[PDB]
């Protein structure tokens, strides 16, 4: 279906390259095509004004995760979220824009009501003097709380390019507690790419290697600023690397043809496309 050979895929790439990407730049000027009739009438309600980061960058109604209502609050049950395809799920994941000052609590009952165990951030909440993000997680000196939750910061092991947090996330009112292990990848710019495909697969092998231990619970929700670009860039990583090794298969183009079903802008610059290709090309010659 379109699929590549695993043993092809390598040649498929250097065809795209040519002339300054001339396939790469035509395989994403028809994946641009894709997905702009259809509803985005919740997001675009008056009462979630202050919810959406971007005003241009919103979820479609059919892949919305909502969030359960409150009590005479309209609205409350939006946040800016998309289930996201995978390797064998349509909600193999979530993709979020970074939290709002407004939406921090939003967040945390998006993590709580999904029980996921696992969140990847791709930004950093300040890039070149421009705000990216809320530092939505508390400080180990002090938990912080929204709505019905408190969150603790258990841990905290900070490497070169990234940091991994681990943290405690208890429902008051049920009196049940959701280890949750936060991703943080710290040296992906807005709108670009990583320094080189090495240390992003480094952290891909690192956040896979966790994943395939924790499986219980719901989709890892995967944001960035935007929630679409670096985002859109890493699950295509994860799931056409799995479905190399599970089917001996790669489908790029019909993976983000998917993705942009589910969520505008997925995979969010030509360049960004081309360097998901160069990073499995990575693992093919490391392998």
């Amino acid at each position: 279906p379109g699929d590549i050979p695993a043993e092809d895929f390598a040649d498929h790439v250097r065809k795209n390259e040519r002339d300054s990407n001339a396939g790469f730049a035509d395989e994403y000027q028809q994946l641009s095509l894709v997905g702009h009739s259809q509803s985005q009438m919740v997001a675009s309600a008056s009462e979630n004004n202050a919810k959406n980061r971007y005003r241009n960058v919103l979820p479609y109604d059919w892949s919305r995760v909502p969030l359960k209502p409150i009590h005479e609050e309209p609205g409350s049950d939006y946040i800016n979220a998309s289930f996201m395809p995978g390797l064998w799920s349509p909600q193999e994941f979530i993709a979020t824009q970074g939290p709002l000052p407004q939406t921090v609590g939003d967040f945390w009952r998006l993590v709580w009501e999904q029980q996921s165990h696992t969140l990847v951030m791709l930004t950093n909440c300040m890039e070149a003097g421009r705000v990216k993000c809320e530092h939505y997680w508390p400080l180990d000196s002090q938990p912080c709380t929204h709505g019905h939750l408190r969150v603790t910061l258990v841990g905290e092991e900070v490497m070169e390019n990234w940091t991994v947090r681990e943290l405690l996330l208890l429902q008051v009112e049920e009196q049940k507690t959701l280890s949750v292990r936060q991703f943080h990848y710290q040296a992906w710019p807005d709108h670009g790419v990583p320094s080189s495909p090495d240390t992003l697969l480094a952290f891909w092998r690192m956040l896979r290697q966790w994943l395939d231990q924790t499986m219980e619970g719901g989709p890892p929700i995967v944001h960035s600023s935007a929630g679409v670009g670096r985002t859109g860039t890493l699950i295509a990583l994860d799931v056409l690397l799995r479905q190399l090794q599970s089917e001996g298969l790669l489908g790029p183009f019909s993976f983000v043809r998917k993705m942009r079903e589910s969520r505008p802008l997925m995979v969010q610059t030509e360049a960004q496309y081309v360097f998901l290709h160069q990073c499995i090309l990575r693992f093919l010659q490391q392998s």
